[PDB]
């Protein structure tokens, strides 16, 4: 995957024998900014929530840094409980930075659209209606592209479509970035994709935007990919596919002996602290290399009993929502919240109140300070099967190196895992974005199932440990590849 | 809904105010035929699993009964076991009623297509262009239309495009038939559709064949709703959302200290055996006037608290399969059982061999012959909400009740629970076929984690009942409906 930049500066990073382009972030590039956004007047940031807030302020000390002119301008729908927030944070009607939404989208070059995918799948029309003929719409997540492409739709001809993802929650896009101002390569990495270029400018603004954020690496991806790897990637690894296994461990163990604290302690907190510490510092083989010789032949059991389990279902998955069922379901599902056709409404309920999160809430109140818990070896080998079967899956679908560790381990261990071993798995069932909740609520199940089916019988059978299974993780290219992607991290932790 | 037929009378049903069609059947109807089969010369009978063998004896029997000269030939692939029962039963090369599928279906006027849903979805386009311009595609199941309307496709201009579905197991279409030669009355009731008819004749044709394969009883119904119901419904209470309701309630009784076996006998055996009975015997109120009055509080405790869950699913189900969602994803994983993509290969595998299946088995091995198990309030407080969550979902979305209470009351306790009784809901989800199996791995775990996330939550807060959806509960219209569709049973 190439592309041409007239502005910036392209590097190559080589992933198990594969090489990429990045692009290097930095202060020290901000002088290019004016040149990155010819043809840019005002970037209109629409919506406020959780990446608005940050994107806003991260662009306007940007440009102020850069001595441009160009205006940052919120705007919101009519109905945003956010208007005094965004004036406090200095977006004003009386300096011209902060508008009604569509007013805000008639006046502006860039339009980011940072608003939810069911408001996004809801006003895309009027949207289009408003944007000015060769601007440019920015998106920060793939969901609308696979949204129009499930109906047979694309965007309109007559605006470049770009996107700029950030690896990092909204809050840690801003925290990181004024950090940055002292600390090099603070930041929060990001990809970009340019899905339509118009007149050419496409994908400086793409990677002026990246930078304008504060990214200390821009990895290159395209729309489609990282809409699938997102939408995919939060119904398995990160979150879906986590709340099944726990769920599945913890009724295995108690069923066994175990003390449901214990159960716990040897599933949510091990998987969150120690083994998320583990991977994040020296990877997966470390995992296994840090076990006793019997913890050893405990992990084998586990990963070659739960590798192929996990990947049925994933593969299920990622089919799924590469080819439209799945965001068609999440769009419907919205709808449902409210009521229609004679029918109830159905907004989503909470997960935190059956057996193992009241166990959950007991361990965190007594739990003593940076506890990371036991690393339990056979929740170890479930985990880690887990997290090289969805390698394997994207591997196989075509998604770069970049993507898939960035995405898929990275974002896991170092930004989601340590924000749910402070709150609970439990806590981000109940309070991450719509489309993630959507799909944790609808894939753990599937991952209970299969691992207490498959796996468990398997090792309840004693069945002979697959060798293929564990030479192959032992010496899988994407361990090296990990090494050298995880050199490319910000250098402050990011969650 | 109405339809137009110019050979058979069509009498009304009242169910809850809203009157329907049907047609009586009969033996005595048989000379009917000849008319309603009218440009007729050769029914092509494609496929030989559960209905082929059924649908093809009985109509070669009513067609002699007639005394027609129709021909009933049927289309299989020479050297295989379903040949070898073909040429069993009669049907030969050598009479011309056996012979190739793609000459069969060329030289048919009416062609009956009963091979797998995903045959159909494989071979539609080589089906259609050997088809005879004006001739008729007769479906038993609504399955392709729902495919090619995920991709935006429709049949071909020139053919009509009818079904009738049988509401038993094959087996039972073809004994009851038999039955039916000396007892008045047996025989499977089938509903039928009318989706294309491009001559005028498309109607009597689907009334002659629902006549001729012996249904007493014919109701009429849309391709469209008959494929959305059997998909839906098998999610639902047919099969996977008995499988997840009985895994979330197994577990709930064992951790409140109930033992192993009882909690067993406490769920499984108490759904498709008494609490199934009293069903089909007297209707869902039944089950509730019967409860102790303890038992009576225990039932509206499960019910208040699990009508909204299971309706959350059985409506996030339905829109999924009316949307193309989840016809796609079955065609989908059909491909993944094979290895492609440098992916491995992903068979279905079995749910037997968990902690309540294998409790299960010892259950069952010691079971007496007829034994129905014990009524759990709280169990068919569980039960029915579902099923009147179902009855909900379905007619807000627009189905008959004759529909929604054939297919979801009627077939359930009647045809499919007896089944489960005897076999096992186990052995049911590891042999049934493939739309079904998957759908109810699909679905199961998702009423296992509503009922035990929301329902029971609700009812470990003690929460005050719901007196609304006990009310609506004990004055449904849906009751009165069951007794009279109920009537009309073989
Ligand atoms: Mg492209
Ligand atoms: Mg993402
Ligand atoms: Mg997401
Ligand atoms: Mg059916
Ligand atoms: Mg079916």
């Amino acid at each position: 995957l190439d592309f041409d930049t007239s502005v910036f500066n392209k590097e190559k990073v080589s992933l198990a024998g594969h090489e990429e382009y990045i692009v290097r972030g930095g202060r020290n590039l901000f002088p290019l900014l004016p040149e990155a956004f010819k043809g840019i007047k005002q970037i209109g940031v629409i919506g406020w929530g959780s990446q608005g807030p940050a994107q806003a302020q991260n662009l306007r000390d940007s440009l102020a840094e850069a001595k441009s002119d160009i205006v940052v301008k919120i705007g919101l729908r009519k109905g945003s409980k956010s208007f005094d927030e965004a004036r406090a944070a200095g977006f004003t009607e009386e300096s011209g930075t902060l508008g009604d939404i569509w007013e805000t989208v008639s006046g502006s070059d860039l339009v980011l659209l940072l608003i939810s995918d069911a408001a996004q799948a809801d006003n895309y029309e009027k949207i289009f209606s408003h944007m000015k003929p060769n601007s440019i719409l920015g998106l920060s997540h793939g969901f609308l592209l696979g949204h129009l492409q499930s109906a047979g739709l694309d965007f309109p001809k007559n605006i470049s479509v770009i996107a700029v993802c950030p690896k990092g929650m909204g809050p840690s896009v801003r925290r990181l970035y004024v950090q940055g101002k002292e600390i090099n390569g603070a930041g929060i990495n990001s990809s970009f994709a340019v899905h339509q270029d118009v007149d050419g400018r496409a994908t400086d603004v793409a990677l002026g935007w990246s930078v304008a954020l504060g990214s200390p690496f821009t990895f290159a991806t395209t729309l489609e990919q990282e809409y699938k790897s997102d939408i995919f990637g939060e119904r398995g690894i990160l979150l879906g596919a986590v709340h099944g296994i726990v769920e599945a461990l913890f009724r295995r163990y108690t069923e066994q002996g175990m003390d449901e604290e214990m159960a716990y302690k040897n599933t949510v907190e091990g998987i969150t602290g120690i083994i998320s510490k583990t991977i994040s510092k020296k990877g997966m083989l470390e995992v296994y290399n840090s076990l006793t010789e019997e913890g050893k032949k405990e992990f084998n059991k586990a990963y070659s009993a739960s590798f192929y389990p996990c990947m049925d279902i994933l593969y299920e998955c990622y089919e799924d929502v590469a080819s439209g069922s799945e965001i068609r379901s999440v769009v419907l599902a919205g709808r449902r919240f409210y009521e229609k056709e004679g029918l109830p409404a159905f907004p989503m309920g909470n997960i935190d109140q059956t057996r193992m999160w009241k166990v959950g809430e007991k361990v965190r109140s007594t739990r003593p300070e940076n506890d990371l818990g036991p690393l339990h070896p056979f929740t170890a080998g479930v985990y880690v099967a887990l997290m090289m079967a969805q390698i394997e899956v994207l591997r196989k679908k075509g998604h770069s190196y970049s993507e898939i560790i960035n995405e898929s381990v990275i974002e896991s261990v170092d930004s989601l895992n340590p924000f749910m071993h402070a709150r609970g798995v439990a806590f981000m069932v109940d309070n991450c974005s719509t489309t993630a909740r959507l799909g944790s609520r609808k894939w753990a199940p599937r991952f209970d199932y299969i691992l207490t089916q498959q796996a468990f019988v398997t090792v309840d059978k004693d069945a002979p440990i697959n060798q293929d299974l564990i030479s192959n993780f032992m010496s899988d290219p994407v361990h090296g590849a990990i090494e050298v992607c995880a050199e490319l991290r910000p250098t402050v932790d990011i969650s």
